[PDB]
């Protein structure tokens, strides 16, 4: 009743017009860069989009950057995205919603998707946006962010 | 509604370790101007006396805590510590509104004009929690139910 369980980040969307609440979200975790590594780039970054996109994801976040052009092709698929996360905060997450940090997009399977929280919730606190993900299945999976 | 915290939420650490991190019922002082001084013994001389003065003008009104949107000195952390002042040093200017408006509080530009008037004693609670990576400041458990937005829900 009084508490409440869950992983507080200072980020937000990269695209404004990208979901900030998502009722049990499908999560995918990526420690790996979603930009160039113009006609052949732009083909790589199609591909890697739709690597991510086959999984049906809500949510992407990523330790790196994501170019604008990455941004657009997931916005199309209705996934919402996060950038430059740190490697701590990425770990806090996997453990909360079960997904497992993946390197390349390619070899993503279904069991590395996270299914474990129930809300993805984005909103602004004084000057800045944070990123609330709360409602862990496994109550122990989540630190605790506010005790009677 | 039940399980609901009201009040304010900045990202900020006291400016010593040891300072006291949880406050119930804080008389709150905010300042927006700096607590840093801008023959070597009479170099440190002035400095002192200085320093001395302004901290006095301050721990006069037996505050709890002290926030400015300046710097806050070694001698002057040294001084305050000496009177059992937890200080926060930096915060924005908006979230230093935010602040006063949660407290009652005003902000004030020269301490020698500090007056009762001018502290903060809206607040219920001032308390310093580790999120992630990050040190939070929630002051919380606002007087006037019509001051405070929502942090978070239970």
């Amino acid at each position: 009743s009084c508490v409440l369980r869950g992983v507080m980040i200072n980020k937000d969307v990269t695209h404004p017009r990208m979901r900030r609440y998502i009722k049990n979200p499908r999560i995918v975790l990526l420690d790996s860069s979603l930009e160039y590594k113009l006609q052949m780039e732009e083909e790589y970054i199609h591909q890697l989009c739709e690597d991510i996109i086959q999984l049906k994801p809500d949510v992407v976040i990523t330790e790196k950057g994501i170019s604008d052009l990455a941004q657009h092709y997931l916005m199309r698929a209705n996934v919402t995205a996060i950038r430059r996360v740190r490697k701590t905060d990425n770990n806090r997450i996997a453990r909360a919603c079960g997904a497992r940090i993946v390197s390349r997009p390619e070899e993503l399977r279904e069991d590395d998707v996270g299914t474990g929280a129930g809300l993805l919730e984005i909103k602004k606190i004084g000057d800045e946006y944070f990123t609330f993900i709360t409602d862990c299945k496994d109550p122990k999976a989540c630190t605790i962010l506010l005790r009677g």
